[PDB]
């Protein structure tokens, strides 16, 4: 099912407790929702399907180009999709500047307290703020008036301090504290910024810092009266792609509960469509006064063979982050 | 928007009386939705997105492969999108035999009369029921018990008579009439046999007798009591692609008001797609140790291209039937 | 075997008399040869292998890229192996200008002078001096002196008026007999330009215009004193790749006896190397940190494909030109 | 120029002396006999060009399959490219057994002995026996007299002891010096084998024991009275494509005159040919009703970058062999 507001606070209750962490997967389509929730469901993991601008613009089409309209549509085919399927599924929006909360977290949260206001769910679980461009001061101004609307519509709201290669300092950990508390006036999740770069590059090129995390845990522990060893914050780890194993794991004790994926799964995804076009060539191509073969130039041919690999990537993620077979549907 | 049904009976009512056509464009993704709903939008013109039980299933993606929940996604996710273009877009559920009535066409029909029941409307416009393969008076016989279901629904039914290869007799023309009458029973559309092909073969291959549909309906306004020159059928031709754009022209004189296209919409999809896996070769795989390149596998970059050619592919469609800027929405 | 000088003047003769045609296939390779030889054995014809100024160059290599080496290595491989061929080869070398006489045409004449001084015959058994670029009188001036030097090194040459695209007139064909005479001061080929282009195009786009050749007889049958179904000159056509079947005819019926073939073997010899690249393009390449499949990346893979398409070519021509059957070995 | 006799025995005999090697090139037509040398010339080194019987096969074209032909073909043609480089290019033959003997390495001896006895030199420089599948024995009884043949046409023979794969023992090294002696009856090369195999296959698979290598010049070096540190044997590795450098240094302290290589520089010709086709695969195919592009046919285009490649592979070979600036015509 889509996760309820209940059951994913209860995921990420779950994940933090017990060090795991879920995949948050960047969607764009049908073909792409499908691939991420049957890899969550291959795994017995729950998991997060997430729309950027962009992805959302894609969504709803060249004649349209509308990120409200594309994220609605899509969230819209998730829920009946995810219905058919055991695991809890959280639908999120990624990266909103400032100049794109008018047109894209606004009047998304605008849709889900009308929901709400009914007796309903909200369509989104999460929405994503990334403040990281302004001033850390004006960030979490914004950053607190968005919880409040956030949390009265159910509705969990992440944030970002530092801005993710394409360190966040410890008076910026406790001022998020100071300005959100922990939890208590909503749930926030903290991308805080570690090393980590969007993009998948050679191995070695990205040096992350997860000891910037584990300071971070113990400024805001101190900040709170806590023992040293809590972790106050629920982080998001960006850029997770092309990430070795020992980083992801190091990442989980200070308290990641979601590591965005995006490019591993676009590779994935398109990986069988090269071989397809490939192998293919006098099939998918008219050549030589031939029609071509509709066999293979029919794009289910092709798009089948992109799901299952993008899901086998998704099942490898829910691996690497220790959420496979833990889905809190217990359906096993 | 979506048709409403006034609004698509009143698209067949006008596409019969001034010969011209709608293209029902099969779709099985956003993707496709998209593009389909973008070419009526660039011709200026209404038209028709279909799920065939194949499509359906696979729009539930592999995890599911349930046609009921593939095509209820899709159509949540069309409505969403046709609000946001000046033209009516009606969603229809293509080819359905006997053995899938059960778990596709009636369990359909059942959401869209709950709709209905509360003051709302149907969540497709049109349903096929294709009892081509059993005795004509079985087929109509079915098609009698749903016509009446449908029109109840305030939704069309289409049947077929013979089989479309992968002709239509003066009797089962007549019959037809007698069953069902001539849509004072409710809208009925009628996809009869002429010697048209499912699929794309070299010119010449396919010889199409458009005289058996000129032939059946001077059946029918004989049976009727009509002048010779009536129309009493909206007849639909299957195997759209690969015609000549003249025989086109000669099934538009007598009555087919939709004309179904996948194979060409599927090639016009796809040829951009192999061209950007072959441009791209040393991007969309991980050569000689290199990583590929993010902004070349990123599915989206493809996809655009996929959609812009299909959609150009469904204007032609529209100029070939002669409803190009011929909208009911009129907004020019 | 090779064509002897002796068998070459009897294959143009027999030609001409019988209103057939031989290809002179380009090539710039072993393979290339390998497959023009074997295309003419395949046909029980006779040919013409030719090496341009270009295909010379290529034929030398990159560390050299010398004309005369090329043209050299290219003619001393292809001795070889035509021995083992029943059927007669004759070596030509195409366009010379003015500015490359010095550094192709002429030190291969002396190459051959130095043979026929010691008893054997010449490497090369035809040599064309393009002079079209230069007014007529400086063409056939050029040409005259180079008759006498090939002539007694026991070799033909091939000359040129009008430029083929990428009209020779009445008083062209009449000064090239005065200066030349019809064959008495040894023999020549004529390539006369009649709307015929280098290269592929869509057809209808070359016109051909045959009526000039059928002019050019006439023109030198009455100068000569001949009957005027004579035809004094044995003339060459460029450009043969991409023509019609009905234009090959024609231009046979005015004395066409050599027919010149590049872009068509070309893309014949090409054709299934890129077949063997798209099916085979995780054996070709390295992919995914895999080390590809050598039995598909040796060159003799696809080079063997290559080699057997371009002589089906060459077997085509020879069919074309009416020459299939008719090797002066007789072997049959 | 071709290698002497007399400049190849100084090739190998300054090679052994400084602990270096030369590259044995596998070739199958002018492209790649040309990339060879001009690799060759361009690392400012010596050479050798080597035609295994499929490669001379090959090289004879499909319509003659015969060795003795295309290993001739390719020599003469090898013959006239060698004189325009300043570096030493010896040709070779590769694995003879013992049912080929009579219709490749014995007829092809003969044609040297023919050249020889009229004061000239032989064709090729240097012929493989590879007895390595009958007993050691007879392998050293057939070596024995055709190094007397070959040693009288100035020719070195090399024979192998062991199988390559797809060790070398004390007594079949203590035989090999008393039926050949260590180069006072003719030179020969031995391909000992010492792990090596035939292909490239992933890092870590291949595993070479060059101790036997040392252990083979102890053993020669104790029958002739020698020092122990003396290397009798000129040794050839078999095998080299996919070697560590490491492997390759170890082998040079050892005696390894001569490494072949044929898988890499297969690939490194091929690599650049596949991304011609995939980059230009609308230009390569006559697609869509095009005609395609001749400037992207023309095999020239992509064998040049074919040749530049293998080029460049033939370079490092020479570095890695330290052969690279060593060229005995010293031409700086
Ligand atoms: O952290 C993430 C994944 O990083 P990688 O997994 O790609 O390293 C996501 O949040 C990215 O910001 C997202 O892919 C950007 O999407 P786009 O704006 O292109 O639609
Ligand atoms: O008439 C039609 C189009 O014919 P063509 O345009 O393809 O000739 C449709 O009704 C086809 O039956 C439909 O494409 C079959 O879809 P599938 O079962 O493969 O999902
Ligand atoms: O007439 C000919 C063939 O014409 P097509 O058969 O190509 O039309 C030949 O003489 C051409 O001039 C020759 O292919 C040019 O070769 P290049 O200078 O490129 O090496
Ligand atoms: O040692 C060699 C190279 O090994 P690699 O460099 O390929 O490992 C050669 O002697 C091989 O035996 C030769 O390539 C086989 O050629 P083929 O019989 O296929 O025409
Ligand atoms: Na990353
Ligand atoms: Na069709
Ligand atoms: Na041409
Ligand atoms: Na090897
Ligand atoms: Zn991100
Ligand atoms: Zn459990
Ligand atoms: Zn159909
Ligand atoms: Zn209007
Ligand atoms: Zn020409
Ligand atoms: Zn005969
Ligand atoms: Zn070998
Ligand atoms: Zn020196």
């Amino acid at each position: 099912p889509i996760a309820t507001p209940e059951v994913y606070a209860e995921m990420l209750g779950q994940a933090k407790q017990n060090s795991y962490a879920f995949p948050a997967i960047n969607c764009t389509s049908s073909e792409t929702v499908n691939a991420a929730i049957k890899g969550f469901a291959d795994a017995g993991s729950d998991g997060i399907i997430q729309f950027s601008t962009g992805g959302a613009e894609f969504g709803s089409g060249l004649g349209v180009k509308d990120m409200v309209t594309g994220a609605v549509a899509l969230a819209e085919f998730t829920h009946v999709i995810a219905a058919k399927y055991p695991v809890n599924v959280a639908l999120h929006t990624d990266h909103c500047p400032k100049d794109k909360l008018d047109s894209y977290v606004r009047p998304l949260l605008a849709i889900s307290a009308q929901r709400v206001s009914k007796g309903g769910n909200p369509l989104f679980q999460s929405h994503m703020w990334d403040g990281s461009a302004v001033p850390i001061d004006e960030n979490l101004a914004i950053a607190q008036e968005l919880l409040k609307a956030a949390a009265a519509a159910k509705i969990i709201l992440e944030i970002e301090i530092g801005v993710v290669g394409g360190y966040t300092s410890p008076e910026d950990f406790e001022k998020t504290i100071e300005a959100l508390g922990a939890g208590e006036h909503g749930k926030y999740l903290l991308a805080a910024t570690f090393g980590n770069v969007h993009g998948v590059y050679k191995p070695g090129n990205v040096k992350l810092r997860p000891d910037i995390l584990a300071q971070g845990q113990q400024v805001a522990a101190a900040k709170l009266g806590l023992p040293a060893d809590a972790k106050p914050f629920d982080f998001v780890f960006h850029g997770g792609s092309g990430s070795l194993k020992s980083e992801i794991e190091e990442a989980l004790r200070y308290g990641v509960v979601k590591m965005n994926v995006d490019t591993d799964t676009q590779y994935a995804f398109t990986r069988p469509i090269a071989g397809h076009m490939f192998t293919n060539y006098d099939g998918v191509l008219k050549v030589d006064g031939e029609v071509g073969v509709k066999k293979v130039y029919d794009p289910r041919s092709y798009l089948k063979k992109a799901e299952a690999s993008m899901s086998q990537r998704v099942v490898q993620a829910c691996n690497d982050l220790h959420c496979a077979g833990k889905s809190l549907t217990h359906h096993h």
